[PDB]
């Protein structure tokens, strides 16, 4: 599928050739292999001869720790100026520094009183019923009848034992997490009753409160009996309607703490507790954050619904304290806290979401710090001052845990790269400036100067005894920034950046065209023309001024060097010489392009496509939205008696209806616009029809899109040809620019990323069919050859084995980056270094045809158009429009906001923009990938035939690693005038070359980096950090039985590095306990919490459940174990292998279980052995998650490469349908409404399954330590009360088929005897030693097919469609595992 354009009438009159002359004017790709070696000699000897005189900058350094160390230390010196600070200083001002890290560390606590608190009295049980009650549907009369009543048991509870629990001042929570008056609802009730004894004038004052009372609770009963669920389980007290109801309303007095929230800064000066009385020592201070975050997190769950107050309780070590804030929604607001002997603690302005990390993770962080510290206990020179480590870390993790911002993240990720270049040799000169960022608040500092002091503490220069655990240190400190987050602060604030990055280089170039208009005028081939001519002038090292850094532009005489040397096979090896290359010309699937991205629709108002943005429309959302933003807060904060009031005023006086030395012109023009909009069409108009149709190119999902073009064609086949050149929407031809459907059109979007954040070009339909072709061809063409390893798996492993063994004999290494890869490549190089290569076949003519295929696919990439977001036009057509008349900001003036002032004031708007200088960020990786390796095998034979020596190459993208050998090794140690110019030779044979190198790379000779993957000699570098990071926040809203296989999956990866076994318990047990906040009845298949070493190298996933449940019911499993070896044994042979498949595979289980046992000479189970059992939920039909699947995945897999099956796929997979915090929020609201399907039709609940389990007295429940509930029924009970005993399910035949299942699936190990070793001796041990490890690696195929369906638990296939290779593990955690014979 590559020569299909033959279809199309071609048109290629004029424009075409001109490119191809100026790409094929000067390029003398005919040079022999003896002929350039003169010019390399030759450019050797004048680069050395003037670099020696000076007239070249070397911007390459030797290493020198004292320096380095100095000037990290004098890197902020602008506004902390210091020497050196004292621990105690530190310690001191750092449990002072914010109201947040003051809270955590105060002396505060009370006794009997706590102890009361583990007790709940019957006002929170009234709560919650009328909270189900408001849940379901049943407006003052509801709102004061509900929060009477919990008045009412407040005041009946507080005579009895004399406890006030939920009041602050004068202040009750009734239903909505509120905060409700007294005297207002007394004078409100008394109100509403006497308006009642009106309509009604017998009856008393006391009898309609109780009458109403008594109305609305048979109604509330009623409608809780009518779903199922029942009301005497709730346990209230009926008798809280006393007699005499409403005279003990209306007497009742109290006395407390008047709350009050500030929102400005010198509130939160006066501290009542002590300021501080808690060490670092404990994990005191954890749990209190974790609360913290636990009660922010849960402020977002209220809804829309003096003026309003929202409060949050949440008990502390037997105290009780309030979170109160008085917004709604989610976003940044303003929090206090207050308790009810106290008022106003403190307050302060969080932000409800970034705030997850920290929930029920109390004991992983103590964990982690502990075995962080293990490290370096054994250093002799570091004994003394070994405290300071443990607090300094705390203080880091506890600092960087309580204020996660964006400015913290830079700075801890930028300690890898110093302390990469500390043990190195060379490094870049401009490396000082890029460890640099702009702090703002006084907290960051604080971060600064504690980093800082532990780094001049553990590097100092009078220690090297390990040399090795203090990088393993620093580097596990330095990865601390994956705590935080990856998500962004604002939206408009980081969309501005994006395309300033865009729009930066591509201006000093001088080339920038701006509308297109999809019919090319003749003004835009010739700067084109021009722009491809310049392209190619750069000159170096023989000129009058010399070269010229970081500059794009190639030179001629390196291009035809490069082709006259690939194309005489001297950049082949010596495999490649026994074979031929070959063209894929002539040596896809559609549905690929059905995944989870997004995709671009167009517009037509006529039979073209609008393009270009309206003016008038435009000013007027501008001043709409301008008035918008004004009429609230110009309002009230603005002088009456000021110029800028009285113009705004006039300003909102335009749209809405209900002194001019300044731009009188302006404000006499801008009138006749808004009329005339107002007139074609509280506003006067709609802002809905006014935004649509500003809007020229709106957003739609992608499976759609690929549905409705495929459901117009007429091929029976799913391809990529079947869709783009046969369709009732084709083209008939294509020009120069592209063809007749018009150019290519992309558009502009941010990634998420640690740190920065990179850019994403998204396009149409067209395109994306248009781009896999030259996809699909250079991914192949380069697959020829070797050296790349962007898709490639085995080649990695052979880079890690040469990595090794180059470290092993201290060789040097060199890590590499390239820098501005993305936004200053050309299209046109790939099309002038295609038009230059021979791909030598005997066969002219379909070389030829498939690259003119290939040139005129490059020339429409040149030609594409790029969008320019909404929001930005917006917020830059507010700026013009604001400072023109006014004078309100006007404090920068960047580069980038004068294009579009300048196009402004002359009439038209930008809509697009066109240039050159710019390829595709991650669209053509291939192409790109495939041009440096070709590069980097010239440079290295070029570097090759200068010295005596050779290198290696691994590139990868952008990224390298080079391994020298030994002559260049001992070359370096007795000749460094001539090392250091063969490196600056290097940097400057590849910058000719359109290649930059980035001030971050390292030439060392005692560790290498590839990829992200660190290796030293002997020891290795586990990322604990990172990994533990990864794990933490790592859940979201899907099926509970989802999450746990996802959670496993990582855990098993990173045990595979390095991390000891009890930080994986305590995650899984963290999660366990997060699950079991949303009361979900835990079933013994979601995790096992006492796995060994054993259970992750050695057994699977199935092996894990296995060991969980051999240790839940012991002593009943063992003849079972002992019936599975005997009938493996007859199976394996091939004695019964009939009856076993259809005479005890599909009839009843138990009958058919006990005459497995009886059939084989083994005692059958105890009659007592049956009677365990397990509650399955959706036993009949899958959740409803949103408000055989074998079989299905098989057709969804074979039946899609037609159109139909295709079709219904995509039709399945739209009909099955922000941040991480709110998918918590999500999973425990939806997992609990109805989320229960039942046999025939209904919705039930998950409270009405265990009231009904309840009721049957027969069942008894059974709880393990962590907690795994699982139940014992008598067998009498097996029938006859089949209404809820159907979704319960055995253990013995669940156990017994998956344990031959995973018998099938791995040796026969499994079956023995396990006999846990632990009679060993003792030993003092070191947490530095590893051991590589290995796994344990026709009718059983179709056996397990047809045994995958019965037993529905698990999808083993599913793990099957990766396995790991080695395992890392240390020696003391390998000694102590379970053993099993054979
Ligand atoms: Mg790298
Ligand atoms: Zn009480």
């Amino acid at each position: 599928g590559v020569e299909s354009l033959n279809v199309l009438l071609d048109n290629r009159s004029s424009h075409y050739e001109e490119i191809i002359a100026s790409c094929h004017q000067g390029i003398n790709n005919k040079l022999t292999a003896h002929e350039v070696k003169l010019q390399i000699e030759e450019e050797y000897q004048v680069f050395r001869n003037r670099l020696r005189k000076g007239e070249i900058t070397g911007q390459f350094l030797k290493v020198d720790k004292s320096r380095l160390l100095n000037d990290f230390n004098n890197l902020y010196v602008d506004e902390v100026t210091a020497t050196k600070d004292n621990i105690e200083h530190l310690i001191y001002q750092f449990k002072r520094a914010s109201p947040i890290l003051r809270f955590l560390y105060a002396n505060i606590g009370e006794g009997e009183e706590r102890h009361h608190t583990i007790k709940e009295c019957q006002m929170q049980y009234w709560r919650s019923f009328l909270n189900k009650v408001k849940s379901l549907r049943i407006r003052r009369k509801l709102l004061l009848i509900f929060d009477a009543l919990i008045l009412l048991a407040s005041i009946h509870d507080q005579t009895r034992h004399k406890c006030s629990k939920g009041w602050l001042g004068s202040c009750f929570i009734s239903v909505n997490d509120r905060l409700v008056s007294l005297e207002s609802t007394k004078r409100d009730l008394e109100k509403w009753v006497g308006r009642r004894q009106q309509s009604e004038r017998p009856p008393d004052k006391n009898q309609i409160l109780i009458s109403m009372f008594q109305k609305t609770i048979l109604k509330a009963t009623a409608a809780l009996k009518d779903v199922g669920i029942s009301v005497e389980h709730y346990k209230i007290n009926m008798e809280v309607i006393c007699p005499d109801s409403y005279d003990l309303i209306l007497n009742f007095d109290v006395s407390g703490v008047v709350p009050t929230i500030s929102y400005q800064r010198t509130e939160d000066e006066k501290f009542p507790f002590i300021m501080g009385g808690v060490e670092l020592l404990e994990s005191t201070d954890l749990e209190r954050l974790s609360s913290l975050s636990l009660a922010l997190v849960n402020s977002m769950k209220t809804s829309s619904t003096c003026k309003e107050a929202y409060c949050q309780e949440f008990l502390l070590s037997g105290a009780e304290f309030q979170l109160i804030y008085q917004k709604t929604g989610e976003c940044s607001k303003c929090y206090a806290i207050n308790d009810n002997r106290v008022g106003e603690i403190c307050s302060f302005y969080a932000d409800p979401k970034r705030y997850f990390p920290a929930i029920f993770s109390a004991e992983v962080l103590q964990t982690t710090v502990s075995t962080m510290i293990s490290w370096v206990k054994d250093c002799s020179e570091l004994e003394e001052q070994l405290c300071n480590i443990n607090s300094l870390t705390k203080m880091i993790l506890v600092l960087i845990l309580a204020h996660p911002s964006k400015r913290s993240q830079k700075l801890l990720q930028n300690l890898r790269y110093f302390i990469m270049a500390y043990v190195s040799d060379y490094h870049h000169k401009d490396l000082i400036d890029k460890l640099r960022e702009e702090l703002i608040t006084d907290v960051e500092f604080l971060l600064y100067r504690l980093v800082r002091a532990l780094v001049n503490l553990i590097l100092s220069e009078d220690v090297k005894s390990m040399m090795t655990n203090r990088f393993k240190f620093i580097l596990n400190i330095s990865y601390m920034c994956h705590f935080i987050t990856k998500e962004t602060p604002d939206r408009l604030t980081d969309q501005i950046k994006c395309f300033e990055k865009f729009l930066e280089p591509k201006l000093e170039f001088g080339h920038v065209s701006i509308n297109p208009a999809d019919v090319a005028t003749e003004e835009e081939l010739d700067d084109m023309v021009y722009n491809a001519k310049k392209f190619l002038s750069k000159e170096g090292c023989t000129s009058i001024k010399g070269p010229d850094y970081k500059k794009p532009g190639v030179s001629k005489r390196f291009l035809s060097l490069l082709t006259s040397s690939f194309n005489n096979g001297s950049l082949f090896k010596e495999s490649e010489v026994k074979r031929e290359i070959k063209d894929p010309l002539v040596t896809a699937t559609a549905l690929d392009l059905a995944s989870n991205k997004s995709v671009v629709v167009n517009k037509y108002t006529d039979g073209s496509r609008v393009l270009n943005y309206d003016f008038n429309k435009l000013t007027a959302l501008a001043v709409s939205q301008l008035t918008e933003v004004f009429s609230r807060k110009g309002k009230h904060l603005l002088n009456k008696q000021d110029y800028d009031y009285k113009v705004q005023q006039a300003m909102s006086n335009l749209v809405l209806g209900p002194l001019d030395g300044g731009a009188s012109v302006y404000f006499d023009q801008l009138k006749e616009t808004v009329e005339r909009i107002i007139d074609q069409y509280n506003f006067k108009f709609d802002m809905g029809r006014l935004s649509d149709d500003v809007r020229i190119s709106e957003r739609e999902s992608n499976s759609e899109a690929l549905s409705k073009a495929l459901s117009l064609t007429n091929c029976t086949t799913a391809m990529l040809k079947n869709l783009c050149f046969y369709s009732q929407e084709s083209p008939q031809s294509y020009s120069s620019t592209g063809p007749d459907t018009g150019r290519l059109k992309f558009s502009l979007s941010y990634k998420e990323q640690v740190g920065g954040n990179r850019e994403l070009y998204i396009g149409d339909l067209r395109t994306k069919m248009f781009t896999r072709l030259i996809e699909d061809y250079f991914e192949a063409l380069s697959l020829q050859l070797s050296g790349s390893c962007l898709n490639n798996e085995r080649e990695f492993e052979n880079a890690i084995l040469s990595m090794k063994l180059n470290v092993s004999l201290a060789h040097v290494s060199y890590s590499m980056d390239h820098s501005k890869w993305g936004p200053m490549m050309c299209p046109f190089l790939f099309l002038a270094t295609l038009q230059n290569l021979i791909f030598l076949s005997k066969d002219l003519q379909a070389d030829i045809k498939g690259r003119d295929y290939l040139s005129t696919l490059l020339t429409w990439h040149m030609h594409k158009m790029v969008e320019i977001p909404f929001n930005v036009v917006s917020a830059m057509m507010k700026s013009f429009i604001k400072a023109q008349l006014g004078l309100k900001k006007k404090t920068t003036q960047s580069i980038t906001e004068d294009f579009f002032y300048s196009n402004f004031q002359i009439g038209v708007v930008p809509s697009h923009v066109s240039s050159i200088l710019d390829m595709g960020q991650g669209i053509l990786h291939n192409t790109s990938d495939f041009y440096a390796l070709i590069s980097e095998r010239f440079i290295n034979y070029a570097i090759s035939c200068i010295c005596g020596g050779t290198i290696d190459a691994y590139t990868s993208s952008d990224d390298q690693i080079s391994l020298f050998d030994q002559v260049l090794t001992e070359l370096m140690q007795r000749d460094p005038e001539e090392f250091k110019t063969l490196i600056e030779f290097h940097y400057y044979m590849s910058d000719q070359l359109n290649k930059f190198v980035s001030p971050k790379s390292v030439i060392g000779r005692f560790v290498a980096e590839f990829k992200s993957r660190f290796y030293v000699w002997g020891d290795e570098v586990p990322l604990l950090t990172k990994f533990v990071a990864a794990a933490l926040h790592n859940i979201k809203c899907k099926e509970p039985h989802q999450l746990a296989e996802t959670i496993d999956t990582i855990i098993d990866q990173s045990v595979a590095n390095g991390v000891p076994v009890h930080l994986c318990n305590l995650i899984q047990k963290r999660t366990l306990s997060l699950l079991q906040y949303a009361r979900y009845p835990i079933d013994p298949f979601l995790l096992n919490c006492e796995t060994d070493v054993r259970d992750w190298v050695d057994g699977n996933r199935s092996y894990r459940i296995m060991r969980q449940i051999e240790r839940l019911i012991p002593d009943a499993c063992g003849r079972i174990r002992s019936m599975l070896r005997k009938l493996y044994n007859k199976l394996k042979t091939g004695q019964l292998h009939e009856e076993f498949t259809t005479n005890y595979l599909s009839s009843e289980h138990l009958s058919s279980l006990s005459n497995l046992c009886e059939l084989l000479g083994v005692e059958p189970p105890s009659e007592s052995d049956l009677e365990f059992s397990w509650l399955n939920l959706a036993a009949h039909h899958p959740l409803r998650m949103v408000l055989p699947t074998i079989v299905k995945t098989i057709q969804n897999k074979l039946s899609s490469t037609f159109t139909r099956g295709a079709q219904k796929l995509l039709s399945e997979a739209i009909n099955k349908s922000s941040s991480i915090a709110s998918g918590f929020v999500g999973l425990c609201r939806t997992l609990g409404s109805k989320c229960v399907r039942g046999p025939n039709k209904e919705s039930l609940y998950i409270k009405s399954i265990q009231s009904l389990i309840s009721d049957i007295q027969g069942i008894e429940p059974l709880i393990d330590s962590h907690g795994v509930q699982y139940w014992r029924v008598p067998l009498n009970i097996r029938d006859g009360n089949e209404g809820v005993i159907s979704y319960f399910r055995p253990l013995l035949w669940d156990y017994m088929c998956i344990s031959l299942s995973t018998a099938i699936e791995l040796g026969a190990w499994v079956l023995g005897e396990p006999k846990k070793v632990r009679v060993l001796e003792f030993f003092k041990h070191n947490p530095c030693d590893y051991f590589p490890l290995k796994p344990a690696a026709i009718k059983f195929l179709d056996l397990c097919v047809a045994l995958d369906v019965n037993c529905e638990a698990l999808s083993l296939v599913s793990h099957i469609v990766k396995r790991e290779e080695h395992y890392i593990v240390l020696s003391s955690e390998l000694r102590l595992s379970h053993t099993r014979t054979h």
